[PDB]
């Protein structure tokens, strides 16, 4: 009645559904299921370093563990890898846009490469500017369908535009300061 789609992705999944109702009620829209690596930052990737990425991650995914845990305001660089549902909305991060996220789709070896771009971010508390762009990949038809990989890295001088979050997107500056949330650890294969 407000949980039949989450509920169909924790059929398989029970630890990590035990863990985020550890979290209190109005902080588990709010949290990401981030793996505990942390992958070095990068400045943008190449598609076959992503495509290599999400590949060698769906291989070691039984030696992995996730949190559930706040993301805010990642610097330039920040990797994550993170599970989340297609059809389920992003949770916040701390970053507005003055563009729509923009969906390409790239064919790499026969698979799908899916490419979430939101150029013309920007951190409203310290930014008049968009100085950020944020990338969501995923890798589809290698049994990795629901994991991602989450890019956050500084936009170019040439895409920067005036910023202001009475019409940006998400229109909701998000309450500070966070919670301290993050979860033990939990493997989810
Ligand atoms: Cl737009």
């Amino acid at each position: 009645h407000h949980h039949g789609t989450e509920n169909l992705y924790f059929q398989g999944a029970t630890m990590a559904a035990q863990s985020l109702l550890s979290i209190p009620v109005e902080y588990r829209s709010q949290v990401w299921c981030r793996a505990n690596l942390p992958y070095p930052p990068a400045p943008q990737l190449p598609i076959p370093a992503v495509v290599d990425i999400l590949t060698k991650a769906s291989q070691a995914l039984p030696q992995i563990s996730f949190s559930w845990t706040l993301i805010d305001q990642p610097p330039d660089g920040s990797l994550f890898l993170v599970w989340q549902a297609p059809t389920l909305p992003s949770p916040p991060d701390g970053m507005h846009f003055m563009s729509n996220e923009r969906f390409f789709n790239m064919d790499v070896a026969g698979k799908v490469l899916e490419i979430h771009e939101a150029k013309h971010g920007f951190y409203p508390l310290s930014e008049t500017r968009t100085m950020h762009v944020r990338c969501r990949y995923r890798l589809l038809g290698v049994g990795f369908d629901n994991f991602w990989l989450v890019h956050y890295f500084q936009g170019s001088e040439t895409d920067s535009i005036p910023a202001n979050i009475s019409v940006a997107k998400p229109p909701h500056l998000r309450r500070y300061p966070l919670p301290d949330v993050k979860t033990s650890p939990f493997l989810l294969q």
